[PDB]
């Protein structure tokens, strides 16, 4: 689905931005766009799960992954708002493990 692809690309491009950021505002802005992308992608049905039921275990698993991902973005956003550039970057790298094991397999 087009919207879902754009939100997923926004999530992954803005991860790259975070690692090469030099200040806190850079990190916070990237996390801002990841959060708004994750809020939309959270609601979508990935194409591999189009036929599934919305209460299927795969859709439950897809939605729980984005709950974790949104929780992780919020943790990193808390660190960026305190000025802790490096800790916010370390908290951003945590998203990669959730992305692979939970969400990427369904896209």
């Amino acid at each position: 689905a087009a919207d879902l692809e754009d939100n997923w690309e926004t999530l992954n491009d803005n991860l790259k931005v975070i690692e090469k950021c030099d200040n806190a505002a850079c990190v916070k802005d990237a996390l801002t766009k990841m959060r708004a992308a994750a809020l939309d992608a959270q609601k979508a049905t990935p194409p591999k799960l189009e036929d599934k039921s919305p209460d299927s275990p795969e859709m439950k698993d897809f939605r729980h992954g984005f709950d974790i991902l949104v929780g992780q973005i919020d943790d990193a956003l808390k660190l960026a708002n305190e000025g802790k550039v490096k800790e916010a970057q370390a908290a951003a790298e945590q998203l990669k493990t959730t992305r692979n094991a939970y969400i990427q397999k369904y896209l």
